[PDB]
């Protein structure tokens, strides 16, 4: 997890989402080291990618079933647990909703919130 196959299937959406939002790979790496700031270039990137895979709707409500279904078996209990705490999402906008969600997951259970 993330399994290598996923990276090829996400490549085009990753590229578009970074281009749309001004995202750098260094920002993604930061999020993945647990450093998250409320900067739209990274927060809107995370929303963009979740939306590309139908994990969120037009108001950044999470499809928890689809999200669960994407994760490895050994993470799913921990993920369900973190989502019971961290959903529903709230924020000033779709990007900020996902930032708050990312914080909440990082604060509660580190290894769940990985961002491709
Ligand atoms: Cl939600």
């Amino acid at each position: 997890w993330v399994p290598p196959e996923v990276f090829d299937l996400v490549a085009e959406d990753k590229a578009r989402c970074m281009s749309e939002h001004g995202t750098t790979q260094a920002q993604i790496d930061d999020v993945d080291k647990g450093n998250l700031v409320n900067e739209p270039s990274i927060t809107c990137y995370m929303y963009c990618l979740l939306e590309a895979f139908s994990l969120v709707d037009d108001e950044a409500n999470v499809d928890e079933d689809i999200m669960l279904g994407l994760l490895p078996d050994q993470l799913q209990e921990r993920a369900q647990s973190v989502m019971g705490k961290c959903l529903p999402t709230s924020g000033s906008d779709n990007c900020n909703k996902i930032y708050n969600l990312a914080k909440c997951v990082q604060e509660s259970a580190p290894d769940v919130w990985f961002v491709i």
